[PDB]
């Protein structure tokens, strides 16, 4: 039976969670800053709270969808002495250490903070194939999953706040890069009279063949085999450099490859050159 | 009838799989290399080692090179580069489209024909019909060498421009660079967090998975000029990324790469583009 | 941290899915009808149960590869009343509708079934690159995808059990008709004196140019556009009338040829010849 | 540079031949049974011819895009004896035998007969990575290959003109199959709520790891190792039925699957069951 809840942050990811709990018959109390943002959800049945603390009191669960977690301070911060008995399952991004913080505040104000990291775009909120990390305490979590398995699968991650922001960052660190290299990609592209639509396949198919590589080198580096024998680091410099040359040539920005182009560098300038560009990952694990 | 003979030079990595199956196949292979101990085995296998570079060129019509870029063909190729008349040389060696065009000329001016290729496949992939290369350059040549070409990989003809295959093997590439160099980051964030590369393997997996449907969304967006934060918000992803860049200092994880990051969406909030999708950089990438 | 678990069956896909689960660090009990099967995985670290009903007992996760559902019965029927607090993972295919019976059995002995289809090779289990469609109770699944991501990725598609059976068989038609159709092809090249490996190019470019057909045809359909405006069925009744005869003047079997062209012959009698062949989808659609 | 010829037969893939021979400048002669097909092409700048007669006797190059090769002997018969000298390449499918026949008669007739199999949809037409199988007689096909490429990459397989037209049905035999596999998803998809668009992905994902089993299978094929090692006949029988049972609890037709089913019960036979369902090419091949 869907228990009520309250959402407060009705952008792209909220108001999609909104959606799919009105779908499932949650008992919905809303809030957003820009009030308009709301306008759609209280059509379909949502309660628009008149503020902030009284969407906090209107429920134990408290679902925020924010930007970050100051945000939650900004918003949560007027009313904090009423956040006693509630348990606020934070769904934004932040740093393991920031949403330790967050935790802190919610605790030292009566509160439970569990923390939350959504893996799936606002088209995949409701969807049985989207998952999201949690951390934070067991018990509380454990009591409010069911609600929480109308917007995503739910993966414990541990009783540590940070834990479910570690997993999203290294996450986006990868989706981020991948994503980049893409726009990087369109815009080579468009100055050789080729569209998106065009490169489309190709794209596809590069980051199709990616979890190949992604097993090779995690059993290799696991193992510290850092071996040229599929790929030298030199080989990797000139490939980069070939590209940052390539966009200079075609007009398009080469900030980001230059910023590649210098990792490359301090890869051979540390002996790298005949070793993979795997190798490179003892660079990174250096302050 | 029967696979035809070649003369492949460059035998690292690339050219020691693409020897071993044109050997696979029963291509007559000629083979030369600078560090001649890696044509041991393909000798061993049966194939012909030529004496000097120049015996390689002269042993066939089709002469494959697997090199670290152009520059290394002019080496190799010059000291003899005029008996390069009527020879068909297949350079599968990455470089910008402007010097691979630079290639075909030295070529063509020493009456041989240049036809580019970029090879889109690591080297356990040379042999497979799964693997694919770009190539481009004069189609009648193409047209000759293409059933032993398609020994190695499956053949994607881009056109007569010889910077063709060059400029398609950069667009895969930057992408592919920018995966795996966010793969290295997430390992060492990992590693400083008590996690191996198996560990986090799984998640690496399913977010690599789920790039085509975000490179079909953002397509059509992007040629349409439809940049609108219905999705996403520029100012929500610069946050995105700042948490990515202070979690990996946080933990003492090098972090250049992220700041690379944090100054492109940064760049882009202070040019009007934070209400905007992510996407609305590429008008900032883009010549214009 | 990698969960132990308890493998049955160990055919060509369940020696492999044993053999990641070890590398992984996973705690493998196995059993298997042929207990030849389990000698290369015992050596390696497994515990070989004595009989089913152990293997049951040692672990709460319970992983079948087996040809059908009736051999779930076969096998774990007289300690069915064991089946209590245990979660069987079923990895065989079979209809949407066995696989349903099958989860009901396994609730009548307090179990709870979770439906997997894997979608690779035995060569496949291990890989990143690999996937599985998984349905049934989400929070028993979610206790155990961890283990299960060591075989593949988790494509969970819902609650219902027959999901996981119905999208496996959607696929497995279109492999086995272009497997077919590739047997055809080697017997055609071999009455001529072309090997598998002469026509393997030719054979790997017709199979690589077809997400372009599936995409182009899937709006269509799902649209109504069946014209003639790409190709009309009158051109593919004779391209596949062409199939069979170079296949009869060749002396190669006719049966499945003959089955095509009966095909195309049936969407002529519906009045279809100017039409797309895509219209015959209406041919094989439910009324 | 762009030579004149004649285009005969304007359906789908004549149409987009007309297109991309004006578009590099060919002056182009055009003739259909159905004359209202030119209409578009005539008013691009094609001429229109009167005749097929006239049209054969405009330009030495006459190509023709046919259902089949019955067509060429219906249309240019009347004229046959002033196909002397004239370069007929005709790029519709029909079987090697048939083709062999349509030179000989081009040959008793003083022409030369190209064939030609065009291994791309309309759409590719004029697209670089476009590819056509020729066969015939050298010369003529070396003297008008220039034009032709206009069209596709040329693929010379041959003197005999039934090489092309056996290349060709080896593809389609294999494309045929596979998009028939499609159709059947996309009916099965639909009686269980899913349109083509959401099994599009998977569908997708199926026919491109296709190349892995074409390798796996001609090396095993040409060897004659039909071994169990990754698949059993009988699990295959198996998933066949499973298909066939799936489709039928559904309301599909069963028409195609019963003929896999019966294709495979013949395998089990002959003994095969144990083996590889790849066993079953000696089955199709020329005893
Ligand atoms: N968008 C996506 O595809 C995904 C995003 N996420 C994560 O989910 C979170 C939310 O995503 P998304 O909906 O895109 O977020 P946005 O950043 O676009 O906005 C989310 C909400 O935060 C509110 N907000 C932000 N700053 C403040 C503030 N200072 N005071 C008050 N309210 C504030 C906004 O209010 P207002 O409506 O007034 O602007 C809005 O309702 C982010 O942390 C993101 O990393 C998760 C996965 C996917
Ligand atoms: N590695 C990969 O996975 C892939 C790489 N490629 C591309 O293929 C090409 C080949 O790279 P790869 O096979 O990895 O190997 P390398 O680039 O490491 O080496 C290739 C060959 O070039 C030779 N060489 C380099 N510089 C010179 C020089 N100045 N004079 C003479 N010979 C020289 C090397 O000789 P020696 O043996 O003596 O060192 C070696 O045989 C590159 O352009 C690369 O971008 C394509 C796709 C995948
Ligand atoms: N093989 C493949 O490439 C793929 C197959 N699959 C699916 O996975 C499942 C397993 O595949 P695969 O390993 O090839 O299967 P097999 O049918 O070849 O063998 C699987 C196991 O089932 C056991 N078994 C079969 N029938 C019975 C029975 N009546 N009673 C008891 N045990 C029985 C066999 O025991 P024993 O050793 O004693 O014979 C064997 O260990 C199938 O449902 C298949 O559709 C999934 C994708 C790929
Ligand atoms: N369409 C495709 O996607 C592809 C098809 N092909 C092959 O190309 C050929 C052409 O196919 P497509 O372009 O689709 O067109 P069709 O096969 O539907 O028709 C082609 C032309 O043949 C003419 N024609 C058919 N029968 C006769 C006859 N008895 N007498 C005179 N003219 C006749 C038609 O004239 P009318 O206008 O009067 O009907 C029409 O212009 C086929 O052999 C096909 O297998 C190859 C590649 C792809
Ligand atoms: F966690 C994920 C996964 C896929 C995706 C995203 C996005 C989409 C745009 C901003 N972030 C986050
Ligand atoms: F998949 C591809 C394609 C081109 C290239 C590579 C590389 C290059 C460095 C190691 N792998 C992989
Ligand atoms: F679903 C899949 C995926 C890969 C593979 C198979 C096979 C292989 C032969 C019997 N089934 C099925
Ligand atoms: F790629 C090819 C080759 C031959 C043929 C086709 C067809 C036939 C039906 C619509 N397209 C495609």
């Amino acid at each position: 039976r869907p228990a009520p809840l309250t959402l407060i942050g009705l952008g792209p990811m909220g108001q999609a969670m909104g959606n799919a709990l009105l779908d499932r018959g949650h008992g919905l109390t809303v809030w957003n800053r820009t009030a308009s943002r709301a306008d759609a959800l209280v059509e379909r049945g949502a309660v628009r709270a008149p503020d902030v603390a009284a969407a906090v009191a209107a429920n134990e669960l408290v679902v925020l969808s924010l930007t970050d977690y100051d945000a939650m301070y900004a918003l949560l911060g007027p009313a904090a002495d009423a956040l006693a008995g509630k348990v606020v399952v934070n769904l934004s991004s932040d740093t393991p250490e920031k949403t330790r913080a967050g935790a802190r505040w919610i605790a030292e104000h009566g509160g439970t903070l569990i923390a939350g990291g959504v893996t799936c775009p606002p088209s995949g909120i409701g969807s049985p194939e989207s998952s999201a990390f949690y951390s934070g305490p067991s018990a509380a979590f454990e009591r409010h999953r069911e609600t929480l398995r109308t917007l995503t699968r739910t993966d414990y991650r541990g009783e540590d706040p940070g834990l479910a922001a570690l997993w999203y960052q290294i996450g986006m660190v990868m989706w981020w890069n991948a994503m980049l290299g893409y726009l990087q990609a369109v815009a080579l592209a468009d100055a050789n009279g080729l569209k998106a639509a065009d490169i489309l396949p190709h794209a596809s198919d590069t980051v199709a063949g990616l979890p190949f590589f992604l097993r090779f080198y995690a059993d290799r580096i696991d193992t510290g085999h850092h071996g040229g024998d599929a790929d030298r680091l030199a080989m990797g410099t000139a490939s980069v450099e070939h590209i940052l040359h390539t966009m200079a040539d075609s007009g398009v920005d080469t900030a980001l490859p230059e910023a590649v182009v210098a990792f490359f560098r301090r890869g051979e300038a540390a002996g790298y050159a005949e070793n993979s560009f795997s190798s490179m990952v003892e660079l990174l694990k250096k302050p």
